[PDB]
Formats: C-alpha cells, sequence, structure tokens
C-alpha cells in the first residue's frame, strides 16, 4: 500500500501528487429534447438506456405497487430503517433555523426569514446502487424543512426496482415516484414534462451523465453538488485495535472502485499491524480493488504535523482514534463529518447516526458542507426604513450611486427626501 | 407596457409564458489551457480580451496603487463607503452560526461545527460594470464569517481600473487583487497559477464567459450561483405617490438592458398613473430599453389575488407598498429581499441597509438565498458513540448494510460487537 513519510525531503511533492485528480455533447443534447418534447423524449431515452418500456408499465409508480414492496420486505429490515428514520429525523429538526427581525439604533427594522423549497426531487441510482438509507438521508430533512412536494426519480434497468427504496420512500415523506434516470429524468425534474411538473431543486449524486445534466440546469433549479469519489481518512495512533481500523478503511472501500481509504499515524509497526489486518480480512472484490489502487499510509511523527495534512485531505468522513481525541476537533477544520473513538465507525453515521452521511467529496469539505435542513429551504431578506431613517441614510446612498454613475437608483431616494426635507429644515 | 389581466381566460396562458425563459467550447478550452499551463495562458487570454499586458502592468495590483485610489477619492464618496461597510457588517455579524453540539437520550454525542472557509475568490466586473458596492457586498460577509484569504480578481480593460473598487476592496477586508477577467481568471482561481494560490469558493457574477467557466470548475471550488438578468416585482395599492413607485421601477432598469420590472396592483387608474410618471421621469437609456422592452404591469381584483401570483414570479427584489403591508410578508413565500412601505425603495438595500443585496436572479429565489456569512462558511457533523451506543444502535445498522449488499460496512460493526457482546449476555 502508498505510503508517504512527512519527513521526506520529497514528501510534499507526493502529497501533493497524491491529492490531485467528454459526454457532455451527448446529455446536453438528451436535456434539449427532454425540455423540448416532454413525455415522448423520456420515453424514448428510458428504453435506450433502461430497456423499459414506461408505456406499459407506467412512468409514477403506484401505492399499491409501494405496498406490495412493504410486504416484501422482511419485518427486522422495515423495523431498522424505521430506526433509522426516526434518529435522522429528530436530529435533523434540531437544524431548524430561527427568523429574526430586529430593530437597529437608526430605527431600521431588518429581517430574516426562512421558508421551505416548495418542491424538491432526489435522484436515487437504479439497480444494484440503489440504497434504501440513500432515500432516508436525502428526503428526511426535506420532510423536516416542511418541503410540500418531495419527488424521487430512480431508474429501473430492465424494470427491476429495488422494494427497499420505495419502502423508504414512504417513510421519509417521499409523495411521488417516477421510474427515470440519467440525463432525461434531471431534464424533466427541471423543466418539467406532461406527467412530471417540475421542481425547484434537484439532489442526489448520479453517473457522468446525471452530473454532466446537473451542471447544465443549475441556474433553472437549485442543486446539491456534483457527486465525486468518496474517501475516509482515519487518523490514529497504536493504542486501537489493527483489525477494527483495517474493517473500516475496508468499509469504504466496496463503497466505490475509485473509493480512497487513507491511516494516517505515528506508529509505522501499527500500520504494517493494520496492513496485515486488510489482507487477512479481504479474504475472510471492489474493495479490493479500491485498497489497492487508492489505499494509503501516511506517517507522521507526532499528530501536531497531522493537522495540516488532514486539512489539506479535507476528507468527506474522518475517523480520529487517538488519546485526547476530542483535542483534535476543533485544530482539524476541513471535515465533511468527524467520527469520534474506537466505537464509531463511519458505518454508523451512514445509518444510524442522524446526522446526514450524503456529505461533500473530493475535498469538497474545503468550501461545503453535508446535507441540512437548510439546503431544503431558503432565507428572504426583510428592510423597512420610516422617513426618518430614509433620511439618515439616504444621503450615502445618492452618493455611492451617482459615484458608480447609476442616475435613476440615485433619483429613486432623492425624489423621497426632496419631498421630506421641507420637514427638516430646524437641523 | 405590457399589461395581464387575472380574470382574462386566457391570463394564465400568458402570464406563464411571460415567466418562461454556445460559447461553452471556447470556455472549456480557455479553462484547460490556463490550468495546464499557469501565468503564460492567463497573459495570452488577458491581451486577447483586455489589450493589456501584465508583463509590463503586473498581475497583482500593489498597496501603493490602492493609496492612490483612496487619494483620488472624493471625501464624501470614501466615508459613504465607509458607513456602507459598517451597516453591512453590523448586519452580517448577527447572523454568524452558533454551534451545537448536545447528548441525545441513548447517550450518543451528536455535534455541528462551523468553520470559515480558508480562502476566497470575488469576481468583480471590469469597465463600466465595475461597482464599489458590490466589492462591500460581496467581500464583507467573508470578512465577518471569518475567511483567512479574500481575494479579488477584477479586469482592467485597456489597463483601466475603477479606483473606487480599489477603495472597497480594501474597506472589506480584501486581502489580494489581481487585474484579471473572464473565464481565465475564473480557472485561475479555481486551478491556481503560479502568481494566484487557488481558493475554495469563488463569488460574484460576471459575463457568458465567466458563467461558463464557473459551471465548469463547481465542485472543484465552491461556486454562489450563475448571474441571471434581474428584476423587482412591485406590488401596491393606490395609496403612493405614483411618481415614487415609477422611480423605482426605473432604477431597476437602468441595471440592465434586459433587468425587469413589474407591477402589481388592483388599481387599473394607479397603473396609469404610474406608466405616465416613467415616461416623464424616462426624459427629466437603458432603462428606456429595459422598461418598453421587459417592463409589465398586472392587475388583479385585490391583493389575497397577488400572493401566488408574486410566489411564481419569485422576484429577486419585491417591494411592498400597500395598507397592512406587514399582513402580506408572510404570505409571499418566494422573493430575494422585502422592502416595505414608501420609503423603502429597493436602492437602499444595494447599499445602505446592510443586508446583502447579490440576491438570487430568474425565479431563483425559489431555490436560494441571498449572500449572508453561511455562504463563506461550512459545517462538520460531530458523531461519538461508546460501547453501549454502538451496542444500542449496532444491529440496526448491520441489518440495513446487508440488505444492501454491504458487507464490509456491515462487518465493521459486527467485528465491534462479536466482542463487545461478551459482556452483555445478562440482557
Ligand atoms: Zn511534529
Ligand atoms: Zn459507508
Ligand atoms: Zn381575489
Ligand atoms: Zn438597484
Amino acid at each position: 500500500v502508498t505510503t508517504l513519510r512527512q519527513t521526506d525531503p520529497d514528501f510534499e511533492q507526493k502529497f501533493a501528487a497524491f491529492l490531485s485528480g467528454d459526454v457532455d455533447r451527448a446529455v446536453r443534447e438528451i436535456v434539449d429534447r427532454v425540455r423540448r418534447e416532454g413525455d415522448s423524449a423520456l420515453l424514448d431515452y428510458s428504453r435506450r438506456f433502461d430497456r423499459i418500456d414506461l408505456e406499459k408499465t407506467g412512468i409514477a409508480v403506484t401505492e399499491a405497487e409501494i405496498d406490495a414492496a412493504f410486504d416484501a420486505a422482511p419485518a427486522s429490515t422495515v423495523e431498522a430503517l424505521k430506526l433509522a428514520r426516526d434518529r435522522i429525523e429528530k436530529h435533523h429538526a434540531r437544524q431548524l433555523p430561527k427568523d429574526d427581525r430586529y430593530t437597529d439604533a437608526l430605527g431600521v427594522e431588518l429581517g430574516s426569514r426562512w421558508t421551505a423549497i416548495e418542491a424538491v426531487g432526489l435522484y436515487v441510482p437504479g439497480g444494484t446502487a440503489s440504497y434504501p438509507s440513500s432515500v432516508l438521508m436525502n428526503a428526511m430533512p426535506a420532510k423536516v424543512a416542511g418541503v410540500d412536494r418531495i419527488v424521487m426519480v430512480v431508474p429501473a434497468p430492465d424494470g427491476n426496482l429495488n422494494p427497499l427504496v420505495l419502502v423508504a420512500a414512504r417513510l421519509a415523506g417521499v409523495s411521488e415516484i417516477y421510474r427515470v434516470g440519467g440525463a432525461q429524468a434531471i431534464a424533466a425534474l427541471a423543466y418539467g414534462t406532461e406527467t412530471i411538473r417540475p421542481v425547484a431543486k434537484i439532489v442526489g449524486p448520479g453517473n457522468a451523465y446525471v452530473a454532466a445534466a446537473k451542471r447544465i440546469v443549475f441556474g433553472t433549479v437549485g442543486i446539491d453538488m456534483i457527486a465525486g469519489p468518496s474517501e475516509v481518512l482515519i487518523v490514529a495512533d497504536k493504542d486501537n485495535n489493527p483489525d477494527w481500523i483495517a474493517a473500516d478503511l475496508l468499509a469504504q472501500a466496496e463503497h466505490d472502485t475509485a473509493a480512497q481509504s487513507i491511516l494516517m499515524t505515528n506508529d509505522e509497526a501499527f500500520a504494517h499491524a493494520v496492513e496485515e489486518a486488510v489482507e487477512r480480512q479481504l479474504h475472510t472484490e471492489t474493495a479490493s480493488a479500491s485498497w489497492r489502487d487508492f489505499g494509503a499510509v501516511i506517517l507522521v511523527k507526532d499528530f501536531e504535523d497531522a493537522i495540516p495534512l488532514a486539512n489539506r485531505i479535507a476528507a468527506e468522513h474522518l475517523e480520529i482514534a487517538v488519546a485526547d481525541a476530542e483535542a483534535f476537533v476543533p485544530r482539524i477544520r476541513n471535515a465533511g463529518s468527524i467520527f469520534i473513538g474506537g466505537y464509531t465507525p463511519e458505518v454508523i453515521g451512514d445509518y444510524v447516526g442522524g446526522s446526514n452521511h450524503v456529505l461533500p467529496t473530493a475535498r469538497s469539505a474545503r468550501f461545503s458542507s453535508g446535507l441540512s435542513v437548510l439546503d431544503y429551504m431558503k432565507r428572504t431578506s426583510l428592510l423597512k426604513l420610516g422617513s426618518e431613517q430614509l433620511r439618515a441614510l439616504g444621503p450615502a446612498a445618492i452618493e455611492i450611486a451617482r459615484a458608480e454613475g447609476l442616475d435613476a437608483h440615485a433619483q429613486s431616494v432623492a425624489i423621497r427626501l426632496n419631498l421630506l426635507e421641507h420637514h427638516h429644515h430646524h437641523h
């Protein structure tokens, strides 16, 4: 496994290189066609890519089909999904924003008010990449935020849908479910078709076609972020169970073939002990291809050294397993989620922690946060000036407007001050 | 001026049509070249588009050049910019997020922590579109949020820079200023060059080239939103000064040739009185082309009717001038900023209100908010489970992981529970 040593005269060059790292035309055409033509183009693309005939199966999934999904599900799985839904809901409810209206010293009334986005669409991959936990994580915050209409699009290749996805959808307050995917589904959500009324925002990672479609429609609808390769950074000292740390690195690896698992430690023997555990557990596929191709160990002399390196890696998931861990939490500023101690494997956050696992990937923790209720809401600014306030702030506005050559802007203030001033000749 | 009447059997069709409504290849190449080549490609593109030779003028603006800018500025303009900076700062400080760490009923420790984005870049148009108010509005929130490095890129066509932009930059805590623009500047900020170290997020509306460049780099850096045509919606009854309302419609029009100003009223005579005022003031250019080409009046019978229409328009700027205005504020959920009463022209919000004027355009108020300190910060989730908590939540996680075919994920929990369980045979 790749191993970098901070003291190496070439460490910086190798570390920076380690951190570094089309379908546009086809997608541009698919998006434009769905926009201009609607349902018929949706059915057309679904045939080409999902080998399904929506004319016969229908575009929308029925409540009856969702009921059948519930009955087919093992009781313990439905129960587990409900516990996860309940934990996620309670956690997100705490993050609801509070409005703020106040009067400043000049008597100006300033306000901040939050409302939910009216309709939101959740993109959920189809087939073997179709996970019910993803559905709860993406839909529950919208439900908590108060979104009136929650739509889910999920492709059904060869007509197959994971029934657990339908089970999760209901548990999380999803209102409409449509059997479509790819750039065509993204276009339908953004522009609308005869059957699918448009939404105001689309969330949910997808493949290259979905990603390209989202870059196009951004502006017409809001979008969460572009899906990028996932990574876990584990910062651990020798006082850990090597098998446990290995299991955590492998859990992240099975996720995707390009997923990356990094161990940052100050004890080489421990790093060796973790690599041996990774090897044994690897027997007793995607994780194999993932750990070998992208796995890595970074050796530092102490954890003060690990701080700047961890900040540059800016991992989606950061497991901190060192003595006095709570002390490093505030020092490591770039991380989507931080899991503390030996009993908190990243996996728990994917399912039952309650904290949203849909986190920023590919160094995006440098500028973004994981999904929260805020992503499903928006703030409106409120401002009210009375005559006194306009008299006090208007001149400054006029000065700036005129300095900017914006005479109409200056006049909208001057036309008011010119009349008002006749009542202020005393001062 | 275009006039729609809600009762018209064809109103809905006309209103919906009223609401509706390339360089990609060239930009894709410019962005890729700057990424691969650095400074030399920056200088190359700057010559082609700004007719400037950065080899002689230099890429970075010097402190000395900024000092000269201050001296050349009229005292009242510097003072006005400072009052605006102070109002914006005090307002934004109130919006700083608070961290939240707590322990739930199961003893799970959950946390929410906020940090500032380390480096941010502000794109400011050059030439006659170069406004100092824009600089304060875009930079001040980053300064309040605690951004360590604030960078501004501003093209200097034919070597000319608005000195007031340099004055504002300093007042707002901008650290570095570079004389570059377009897709080349966006590429330099996102990928970095020898002279310009990369930033984590880029904010600031630009032209079609800037917009295309931002769509490309999104993911590598965060981006605010894509600039779209601006619009003001004024909902007013007859108890207003027609000249004042006209001035407000014209102020928004001079902004851009595609800017849109809409009057929504329940009194046709008043609408006529406003149109006549717009005509007289139009004499005593861009505003002219803007009001005629995109201006519009929407007649309703009462303001209850105006609510759903205003929500569909979802204007960047909404001026509410009706009796009992405070009553409609909560009913109109989609609006970037709401200005209340006759003494609050939208213009005040652009400069001295304190509330950020960089608001969502082209119906984006349906899903986004105007710039705030939150846009310059990010949240990190914290999670800590002890043995008891993992014992209580682990089984559910395993159940879901296995139902999803994610065995490595299930094992990272099972490997811990398998050892831990020997201490829990009593229950
Ligand atoms: Zn050290
Ligand atoms: Zn995971
Ligand atoms: Zn009515
Ligand atoms: Zn304005």
